[PDB]
């Protein structure tokens, strides 16, 4: 059950075959309420958190953004763009987490069945 | 115990006999106060979370669901007629759940206990 | 340790010898804010759950509903006049639960020593014993 | 660890000898401020509980009454006076609660050790 | 660890060869948010329960109260110029006993295994 | 895990032999949102509380402290302009202490074990890098 995740820019410490330097998160979510709420995603304190830190603290847009859920293969695609870290948020105690919140235009989810089922929108401008 | 629903449209992931292709579900619960409330339940991410982020998002009108609970047979069953999803909460950690909000104008109350016992209305129409 | 509610018309399913078709509550609890508070209570998913519906939708008049506590024996009793069902809330989960609130005027407490009673009563909507 | 609580016309219940017919405590607690908070307290459902209902009902205005904790043998004591009863909140499912409030316009303490400390106040007329 | 309080008025019921009649503390916090919260400590109802109570009640100013913590005597703090504000009993089958106190300054001492660093500030005289 | 904090003149406790005197950290956070929170950490009650306590009470402005993560020195964060907000010390029968932290400017040091190192940071109260 392990989730990856890619920024254009930025480079994870991950190390998988199919896709290294991912990044590796731990737990996401997000909602639609039409309204979208951001998409927040928690990892360890790695090598993205400078990066992450920065495009935050400059609110440089992201081309693309991609997050993928496989079981212990995968089978779940969500595809964010236009994306602006709004928060970046480091703690840790004697482990070292990191949330984030992230601000997208759009998204696409793909859902791949033993086929797949797509969907996706634009939130900018209401057109599937 | 074993809940399963229909939306017309959207097909579960159920391989089950006197219904295959439904939603398996979680939990349920709606509130009545007389302002009815947003059914809200929560699966898997499974094949209708794509189209429950279309339906969601296209805020579009639903024709019939149909809730089912049995035990360990149906024993409780429950109709609902124009419903618009109103929220999609996907989330997942290394469960996978996915928590949604449905708003609906009647609801049919069947239960197999004599036979049955029956009790609809409609919250839009103010009638039986 | 076992409660029992008996509604007219409603019915529950409980088979008991000292009642019967009556309706198996989980919990309850009730305030006097003289403010009274509604009362609430959660029984299993159960055959008056549309009647409920039915009477919280319909909001029609009940004349009365009756509580009981008993040991596991009666001892505790408590009778309502006048009753209108506010809120109904059903759940479900691979635990199924009904909330259920409603509205009265009246209150009659009847606690049974293992003796005698001792009863106390009021009307709230005339101030009176 | 025993609390017995004495209010006239309204009787417990208490199996004890250095006084019976007395409400079995199970919880209390009061505040100063300097307007004194309530006195909260909790009981099982108890032939007190018709007492204190209709005391609350009709909020008659109570004299005195008296407040023991005990050792597992008397050792600390409280005096409250001119006490009306504000709240009754009986739960039960299948302990067998009821909590209560009390107003009180003067209260004691009293404290035995080796000595006895104690003290007193008067707070609807402000005096010792 | 332990944990006592000696209070210019107040006495206790700790046995310590060092400092016997000294309350017996179970916790306490205070900030400086400068603003400086109240002093908020915990004991066992003990003999300083009445007297509270008649300073609580009384409003009585207090010069001078001490703070130690030591383990199973690092910590020493000074409070000057102290009056009881809240106090709460409560009981069930711990007898407990919250309290909070209005300190102008505090001079916190820490003793090193060494000697001690020193700290004090007046709030009220924005001084030391 | 491993938290170390240096603050100039505010002397600490720590028996490490890269760094002596140093506070031992409990746990820290800090977000940002553009507009950051203050640093949050907690240590046990030390040589430093007093010190500590001065720097907030009469707010005199700290140059720099660093804080060091490492697993049980590959984490840095540099944090310049700062003052102490308020101090908390607490205990009873853990004599916890948290503080917090206000800078106007963090530097984020994260050195990777085996090649490089990716680092972050900016001046806020003067909107720059």
């Amino acid at each position: 059950y392990d989730i990856f995740l890619k920024i254009d820019g930025i480079d994870g410490e991950s190390m998988d075959d199919k896709h290294k330097n991912e990044i590796e998160v731990l737990s996401w979510r997000w909602n639609i309420h039409v309204s979208v709420t951001n998409l927040s995603f928690e990892h360890y304190i790695d090598r993205a958190s400078p990066n992450l830190f920065k495009y935050c603290s400059s609110g440089k847009h992201i081309p693309q953004a991609i997050l993928v859920m496989r079981k212990a293969l995968e089978y779940l695609k969500y595809t964010f763009t236009d994306l602006i870290i709004a928060m970046v948020s480091p703690s840790g105690s004697q482990a070292s987490r990191e949330s984030i919140e992230l601000s997208f235009s759009t998204v696409k989810q793909e859902y791949v069945v033993q086929g797949t089922i797509t969907a996706g929108y634009d939130f900018k401008a209401n057109k599937e």
